[PDB]
């Protein structure tokens, strides 16, 4: 706290407290570990001649570097005080000492427009044509290498540029590692006046005008985008300028002028020999409502992008063909032709995000619902079962949310494929859809968000039969109300029935039913138990419910009953054994009590070649039946049973649930199929 | 052709139009794309002759195009007054608006056509009419702007003055967003026109405490524009609330210090702006504004990654300027790895932790990376692509942050599994790579540089593909796909061998050398199929996901059991189909005379009735019979010798799984294979 009380004194500019602590034994070279600012650094920055002299009296190193490698001498280039530079010069080895990015004290006078500081460094040996030497990470991407002339032109300091070109013999056509001269840096100053002045100074000295800057843009191209006829006139005064130069996207200087509705600039470019066959300029000027420019062009007289979606395919071809203004990276047109669905605000339309097909949800930029949607999506990019979030683009008044384009809604999807499966077939599709919903909602909870509006319209299907969660305009962070999760689990239960019933029961119908009514509507015991656990849960239950026998295939259910019936203690009917102790409950009346009286009598006799009405002997009955069903002597028996998995679940619907319940958290859990 | 003759209207040749209108061309012909009739195209180009010539032929001046604007409305844009006169006696309402609510009066304001504006005023046009648009736009509070707002946005000082005085315009009118013309004025890039209109609007009583885009006040827009003149003009109003905050809670003074505007900040303090809305002194200090620093002196984010955790806490804590949506600082503390260009650093992209690969904005490899990523967003096993932000010279590619490289990961978990345990992790890694590379091919891209440094592991042990800086579209060269499958083969061995064999060592080996390095027959066969996928490669990676390499040891044991339970194997019917496929002709394999290679005690006890023959069929019967009875009480002695049966049979006869798989691959008995 002795060194730390001296850094507080320098900021308060109490000169006496500094003298009191420098004689008390405070470190003058003490660098704070965060950014490395020494007391000598902080004094020069705030321009206090007294504190810089007082600390230099106590041996404060003027070569002491900060985190970015800048000495207090270099900082004096920023401050611009000439007598601070005088105080530090006799203790500096090289005046061209640069920080880790290559910034010398000379450059810091140019960047900040410190003329009196710039001149002092000039006569004292500072290099005017010094390129910045930075680290090898920046060098490998052609960064750095700029001079003081470029720095001064970028900042628009007309005073500094004039002195460098005349008094200090600066190279006007010097290049950085990117290949850019000071002319490019000049046209980037938003002030129209300052840019005009520096351009004149640079052109008269011989700066190359056919150079490339940001986006392969020439100075002529930058002048058009700035909408400054004066800057264009100065450039076209050179005859060697290449007017037919193309930028990254292949747009020429003339093309951008017509696009931006600049009558005189477009006229000037044509009169200087710019080619008019680089685009349909007349139609562009026609849609701009520039009658004068349309006529002027009259007197001087391939497609390949293929969309991936099938439903929206032909519509995407049109949206790519037509011209639209870009909202950042998004190409969108608000029309009934490109509408996807209606929402509580703005609706959903087709769009193109970096030439990628996306579905666009629109919000008023002030809407809290828009914020809740974009907040939840950014956290669920790692969620595989949530629609892929591209980004958000603002037009100033409309919040555009671009999402992965899907073919049909879950409600629509179940309808379109309703006629595929015979009515008495294992519904594999229902398990694939519901499981992916468990994964989406489960991982969404671990991400701290709850959907709050789970309905089949909010569940989409892509072209590859994948199911995704979407429409988080009503989502919340469930930390604020921990028990609000129950709504998603309740809606998940209704979705289990909605999907099992292949969509025949409407979701509105399911919302108006009570819990007991919904349970009755389930066709089997596996669905009834699953929905119960969703309405009556106990943080990661949704992952644990993926092992529920609902998601077991009929072979896996058949395989599991076989494997239990192969237990040694069931086959020997060891009443003392653990396995029968678990299967011996208390409970109500099961459908497999006196199970011998409900099976075909022909099968009963051949298998007895001592079955009791216990559960253990039923599974033993399944084990012997399963291993031997295909033997020659059982061909007649095989016709009675048919497919055995369907047979036992048909005669005893509660069998799978009953075995699962008793063996859930036991050693015999190992007989369950792997999940 | 008859209606396509209307192309002459574009050339505005009067002779051909009069000649073809009597030839039978539709004057109201609307092209189906946008609905531009010949009368529409004429008013757009301002042709006095063609409007009269077409009005002679009954051309409807109320005929609407796609956006609902009549040729009369278009005349508001053109500004020719005699076109308005030619159409006025044939228009029901002068305030007829298009589908967005643009009337002929408003179209004169947007384009600054004063002579058109004056004519429409005295003929009944509504000056304070708000735009009535469709309910899609209305439900997001879009539209509703007036002619005063239209003129202020475009900066036409002439039109604003006439509207405020001669035409009784409401100065404090609000749109559906809640914005007045003053907000539309401050958005004009022209400094002069914005200043003039602001004075005209303020003198009439325009509300200055209004909110625009992003809850920005008029004062805030002047500060962000860096225009001292506009700030003084606004602070001349006494009712202005100077301490009003935008959406992000930034006040007028706060934004001024951040942007290094000395005098504006000084002016705001002299007008009563609060100084306790932020650490203003330090902000001016890091801007190197010595005078502004002196002047002011006189007056929970938790990262999810574990490895990079403490570093993300610092990057969120420190202040950095934003490169679009990316917060990044190039420092050794936040370095991840070095690349051929730019290296890899930590960053925050929309407050999310991301790994950033850096390129020069001109680099073609940077373009190939961002090109391949945009196509692989739907690929679950490719690193999640967040977005790309440009700093003007550096292409920043933000990707999902992963913990360790596959090479690093195998080392860190090398000590986990006892050497004689099923390598489950190797199957999870390779399968996800097959899914990643497979779907990448379906997306039309090939990796071309598959190496373990290009395979990442997230926090949840998930494996992802990355480093698409050398990817190509394989349509130009279809057979280059085999290279990715060849590198995939080396990855199969590299992952099975737990990384002990270096990848460079494997790249210098030949095909036959690499195959020899495989420790078992399942790996040996898989690697072969990747080196020889054939010219009909197509979707071979999907078909190889059913290869017994990805079968669990339980699934292999279950399948050999299930085959041994076939009726014709238990009865040893040599004529049957099942045995003909397995045993045709009178054997070279490790299970020939397999009865002589197992412990004699197990061999004898199993013989409890014809004994087991040295045929393959009885081996599967031997596995089935052993499996069903292994846990019986009287077999406790036998159980100890074999141990885990799956491990036993695959070790004594390594080719058993491959031999059964090969013989039953495309048969009815394929059903015994595990489900995929
Ligand atoms: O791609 C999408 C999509 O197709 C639909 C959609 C919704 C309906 O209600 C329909 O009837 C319909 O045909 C499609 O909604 C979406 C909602 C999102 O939040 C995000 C999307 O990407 C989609
Ligand atoms: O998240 C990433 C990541 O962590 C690494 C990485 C980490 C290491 O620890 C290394 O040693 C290494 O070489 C690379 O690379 C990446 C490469 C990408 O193209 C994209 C990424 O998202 C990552």
């Amino acid at each position: 706290s002795l060194e730390e009380m001296l850094t507080q004194a320098v900021q308060e500019a109490d000169i006496e407290q500094v003298r009191q602590l420098l004689e008390r034994g405070a470190d003058a070279n003490f660098q704070e570990e965060e950014w490395g600012w020494s007391p000598l650094h902080s004094a020069v920055q705030m321009d206090s001649e007294d504190l810089v002299a007082l600390l230099l009296k106590h041996g404060a190193d003027p070569c002491l570097r900060k985190r970015n490698g800048a000495t207090p001498f270099i900082i004096a280039g920023i401050t611009g005080n000439v007598r601070l530079l005088q105080l530090l010069l006799p203790n500096v080895e090289d005046v061209n000492e640069c920080d880790v990015n290559g910034f010398t004290a000379f450059m810091e006078a140019a960047v900040y427009g410190r003329v009196e500081a710039l001149r002092f460094l000039y006569e004292n040996g500072a290099d005017v044509n010094m390129h910045r030497k930075t680290k090898q990470d920046q060098e490998r991407i052609r960064k750095g290498g700029a001079t003081a002339l470029m720095d001064a032109a970028e900042k628009g300091h007309v005073g500094v540029v004039t002195i460098l070109l005349h008094a200090m013999k600066a190279e006007v056509d010097a290049r950085d590692n990117m290949g850019r001269n000071a002319l490019v840096y000049a046209l980037l100053n938003p002030d129209d006046g300052k840019a005009k002045a520096i351009t004149r100074l640079l052109l008269d000295h011989g700066a190359d005008v056919n150079v490339r800057g940001e986006g392969s843009k020439t100075p002529l191209i930058l002048a058009v985008e700035r909408k400054n006829l004066d800057l264009v006139q100065m450039l076209l005064e050179q005859e060697q300028i290449e007017v037919n130069d193309t930028d990254r996207e292949g747009k020429t200087a003339l093309l951008l002028a017509v696009e931006l509705r600049l009558e005189e600039i477009a006229k000037l470019l044509c009169h200087r020999g710019a080619s008019t066959n680089c685009g349909d300029l007349v139609a562009i000027a026609r849609r701009n409502y520039d009658s004068d420019l349309v006529k002027f062009l009259r007197l001087h007289k391939a497609e390949n992008w293929k969309p991936q979606s099938s439903r929206w395919g032909e519509a995407l071809k049109h949206l790519h063909r037509i011209w639209r203004p870009m909202i950042g990276k998004l190409k969108i047109f608000i029309d009934e032709e490109y509408k996807i669905a209606d929402t509580a605000e703005g609706g959903i339309y087709l769009g193109l995000y970096e030439d990628q097909e996306v579905a666009v949800k629109r919000f008023s930029e002030g809407s809290t619902r828009g914020q809740q949607e974009v907040s939840c999506l950014q956290s669920s990019r790692a969620n595989d079962n949530v629609v892929t979030f591209y980004g958000s683009e603002s037009d100033g008044s409309c919040l555009h949310v671009c999402l992965a384009l899907c073919e049909y809604t879950l409600q629509e999807h179940l309808a379109n494929h309703r006629g595929d499966a015979v009515p008495n077939e294992e519904d594999e599709s229902a398990r694939n859809i519901l499981s992916s919903l468990f994964k989406a909602i489960g991982e969404l909870h671990r991400s701290g968000y709850s959907h709050q509006d789970l309905q089949p319209q909010n569940i989409l299907i892509d072209s590859k039969n994948g199911t995704f969660l979407a429409d988080f305009d009503k989502s919340i962070k469930w930390a604020e109300d921990p028990q609000k999760i129950k709504r998603d689990l309740e809606a998940l239960g209704l979705l289990v029935l909605y999907v099992v019933k292949k969509g025949d029961i409407s979701f509105e119908t399911l919302k108006n039913q009570s819990f007991e009514e919904v349970i009755q509507g389930s066709p089997d015991e596996e669905t009834r138990d699953l929905i119960h656990h969703l309405f009556h849960p106990g943080e990661d239950r949704l992952s644990s419910l993926l092992a529920h026998p609902f998601f077991w295939s009929w072979e896996s259910r058949y395989r599991t009953l076989r494997d239990v019936g192969n237990e040694s203690d069931i086959k020997t009917r060891n009443q003392n054994s653990r396995i029968l102790q678990l299967l011996q409950p208390s409970e109500l009346s099961t459908s497999f009590a006196q199970w011998t009286t409900k099976i075909d009598s022909f099968v009963m006799e051949e298998m007895n070649a001592l079955y009791q009405d216990t559960l253990g002997d039923l599974l033993k009955f399944i084990r012997n039946l399963g291993e031997h069903i295909n033997e020659q002597k059982n061909k007649k028996m095989k016709s009675i049973i048919g497919e055995p998995s369907q047979y036992f679940q048909e005669k005893f619907p509660d069998l799978v649930m009953y075995v699962y319940t008793k063996l859930q958290n036991t050693e015999y859990m190992k007989h369950f199929p792997k999940t």
